[PDB]
């Protein structure tokens, strides 16, 4: 009966380009949300982003190799050469074998999908790099990072949208638990901020508008919210079996206890006002890890600021826990980095890890005042010391109402 | 234990719009690649494509619905309800719960994403249309089934490239034996027939180009082979755990018995000449449907038509079956159909099943001189009966190096 744990976290997010920085910030109720300048916003109805600030990979990647990624890409595969290094993890030939990669992304190479097709509108075909595909294609993280560091174990992409780091993360669980890997590293990784991202969601009415204050503009739960912000990242682990981690004498960080999945079957894009789907995925995973509401300390929102979002949520959490309703913390992330896609379910599920290891519970930022029947505690703007607290779960939902939710566990 | 088994089937290919005629015409030989119109292909090195012919789902989605999903929704869609009607299976509200999906695609709304684009090019953001997200992520596929068919259980979607079928259909299995689920519509649905799908793999000079003879161009193993030809369709089944099946009285397909995942670690695009990855994801079926090589009835090639493709996937059937070797029948449907990339390992389970059922094995049509050191029956020109057949093999791999097997087993 194999346990899965966490050996090695590697991130890079709107509000630091490590594991450590980013989760300073966070405490610290730092907002990585400025405006964006790659692109010309004129015409744009959001300005903002939650950006990846100075990323360099010089040292990992040749810009010979460069030009065959898209900006997503390397932010991946930078993210787990971090995980990599910090598992300590050596491969040999008598490795290989069994570790894997479970790693995706909402969209992918978004950015030079925009730049090929625009070649082809400008040049015809002979201008698309003979490197669109694979520079492209969502599952290119796992590709190149097997390469890099010679893993021959099963590796899997699941593009399940804003659910992607939570489900390419449960599953990575899975396929270790069920023994086809003994490690593997597993997450997400986006860079949507693009004209296609940023006007596509923007199409939608989905993502908020207050330009004269790009940092305010995330408030989850709050009265005056109008829709997401938009982030870019990328937040990946590894997992890995416990007797082979302990023969090791790997640092563990967690041990991952529980996985639960649902449809909403609702809406391709809208929560039911019910929340019903993202009960039934918190419920699942309870289960599975084979606990009580009532055990969980932290809850790792959704929580995008959307009104609908938001309160849809909220209810779910009720209908969870109930009783034990106001004494859970509940608390969104996206508040300071905003919504990082594919990214977002994986980053967030290094917090709900990190929380558990300094017992501190990132706050939900520029929550002034919060909608009415709400009975729970957000962490509105401040970080929280807890005492007693084993296990935090971590919620992620996207289109196509899917939902994940992930239960990790003390020690 | 749980044990999955297939109880419906659904599909649209290159060769037909339902199973039974795909069926048909691939054991009488017939090619589905002919010349593209939907686009002026005067720029192109490649000009055909193995099409989707008269598609009509009106019946199933109404305009009003169409304008808000890429082709390869509304092709994964139908071949869902076929799936889903075939299977006889009648959600509940005691049910939906436990029921789910994994379907999934390469690249997904590839076309919506041109249009948009152009759109955007042309008229400013204002011009990307509201449902540009959700028409055109991967994902949508199995939301917009789990919607109509109001299903609630887990649903995932992997997009692995030209191995997504074999994963998507494999975890599929995975999550119900699992427990997580009781059924699940699984498979992959693509329509990279396009500017940037054609130009794009032709960039690559991955493509073939015998554009005065598009039914010859695709021959696996085949000396004069030039590169893959590029398929439209979509392949789904309906897995379920034994009981539950029986319970119901279902008409059962076959069973799913193993499935087998490994890496290269080689190229992002490039098969080892050794097949040494696709090698191990055979064999880590076998031993997971814990059986032997001697075993298996029928390989369902990957065999795409690439020089290196086809030699190294040679290789490691060698490799695995070794003595073997030459009793066993591998075969390319991708031969008449070309390959479909996200919906590829779909259908050949489809194909893996039915010549099960059959006990009939599809010919590699085109296969005029085979290559030298080739000691294996690849089924070359007409189809094949057998008679003890209780299990076939179906192999799919894409790049970044990710392989799949699937082990199918009679009754
Ligand atoms: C979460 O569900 C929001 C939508 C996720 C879609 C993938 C990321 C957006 C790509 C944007 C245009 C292709
Ligand atoms: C198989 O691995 C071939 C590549 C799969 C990529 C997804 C389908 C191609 C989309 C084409 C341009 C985006």
């Amino acid at each position: 009966k194999r346990r899965v744990v966490v050996t090695g976290l590697g991130m890079l997010s709107p509000v630091g380009n490590t594991v450590e920085s980013t989760w300073k910030a966070l405490l610290a109720g730092q907002s990585g949300i400025s405006l964006i300048d790659h692109f010309d916003t004129s015409a744009y109805a959001t300005k903002f982003a939650g950006l990846v600030k100075d990323f360099n990979c010089e040292d990992i990647i040749s810009r010979k190799e460069q030009r065959k990624m898209d900006a997503f890409i390397q932010y991946g595969i930078v993210a787990g050469v971090q995980a990599m290094q910090d598992s300590g993890l050596e491969i040999t030939e008598e490795n290989a074998t069994r570790i894997g990669a479970a790693i995706g992304s909402g969209i992918g190479g978004l950015g030079l999908i925009e730049e090929n097709h625009t070649s082809l509108m400008n040049g015809g075909p002979r201008k698309i790099s003979p490197f669109f595909v694979p520079s492209t294609i969502v599952n290119m993280v796992a590709g190149h990072l097997t390469i890099m560091y010679g893993l021959r174990g099963p590796s899997i992409s699941i593009a399940t949208a804003c659910t992607s780091g939570v489900h390419n993360i449960g599953h990575a669980a899975r396929i270790i638990a069920y023994g086809d890997a003994d490690v593997m590293v597993a997450g997400g990784a986006e860079k949507a901020s693009t004209p296609l991202g940023v006007g596509g969601f923007g199409a939608a009415r989905a993502l908020s508008t207050r330009n004269d204050n790009p940092q305010a503009a995330s408030r989850p739960w709050d009265k005056e919210r109008d829709g997401f912000v938009l982030g870019d990242g990328a937040g990946m682990l590894v997992l890995e079996e416990y007797e082979h981690a302990k023969k090791r004498g790997a640092k563990i960080y967690a041990e991952l206890v529980g996985f639960g999945m649902s449809s909403d079957a609702y809406h391709m894009t809208s929560p039911p006002e019910n929340g019903a789907g993202a009960a039934l995925a918190m419920a699942n995973a309870l289960r599975d890890a084979g606990i009580e509401a009532s055990q969980i300390g932290y809850v790792n929102a959704h929580g995008t600021s959307t009104p609908a979002g938001d309160k849809a949520e909220a209810q779910a959490v009720k209908t969870i826990f109930g009783e034990a309703a106001s004494r859970v913390l509940v608390s969104s992330t996206a508040s300071m980095t905003g919504h990082l896609l594919g990214a977002a379910g994986a980053v967030e599920s290094i917090y709900s890890i990190l929380a558990l290891r300094d017992q501190a519970v990132p706050p939900t930022i520029n929550l002034d005042n919060p909608d009415e029947g709400c009975d729970l505690d957000f962490v509105p703007h401040e970080a929280r010391q807890v005492s007693g607290m084993e296990y935090t779960l971590c919620n992620s939902f996207g289109f196509g109402g899917t939902n994940g939710s992930l239960i990790f566990k003390k020690i």
